[PDB]
């Protein structure tokens, strides 16, 4: 159901997981039907299931992307959290690390119906 | 104005150093003064620069608070931004810790119009 705080921590900490495998159809999984993806935040929201997974699949087509959390989860008792990361990929044909926050608001069925990645060149490095 | 990414990252580096050193003065003016604040995430907003001062000064007031970035600034380029930090307090007698992720929103004066505080009893440590 409506994830509890420890149980948005471990949603959000297989989200990363699955992020650093690569697994696209089990990210997509995750997410509600009537969903949305802000990524950048700023950016208009995506919507649609098979929007979301062409967003990812483009994301991490490559296969070599990879992500790891950097500080604990924070989350809430209304069923939201928040976490730090980091994502390895490849940017101008060259290795990079983005620094991201992604804030996540779960459905009542355990699934993302909100999802916000805060981030912008000043968080690239080459 | 409306900050741009690297003047949010600026802005929010700037309040951390202010709730660190218990300038509540200097935090309540940051603020839009019709802004609100949702601290923990889940609880009631606050409204406006009145409660948000008691709020500050019942959190930083009494016992001597420290705070930290625990990593960057996430920015956006619509005036918005995401951090991690630590919050170091004494409970009891002894001393505890809190892992905190503020997400802010800006107006076009440079001051926060909203903001809200991700953690939970998880994210503490006594």
């Amino acid at each position: 159901n409506l994830p509890t705080a420890q149980e948005v921590q471990g949603l959000m900490a297989r989200y990363i997981e699955l992020v650093d495998v690569g697994d696209i159809e089990a990210i997509v999984q995750m997410y509600a039907d009537d969903a949305t993806v802000e990524n950048p935040f700023g950016q208009p929201p995506i919507h649609g299931r098979e929007q979301i997974a062409a967003f990812y699949r483009q994301g991490l087509g490559g296969g070599k992307v990879r992500a790891c959390l950097t500080g604990p989860v924070r989350a809430s008792h209304n069923g939201c959290g928040a976490m730090p990361f980091r994502v390895e990929m490849v940017w101008n044909g060259q290795p990079c690390a983005l620094d991201v926050i992604d804030v996540m608001r779960f459905d009542e069925h355990g699934r993302i119906q909100t999802m916000q990645a805060y981030w912008s060149e000043v968080n690239l490095s080459v």
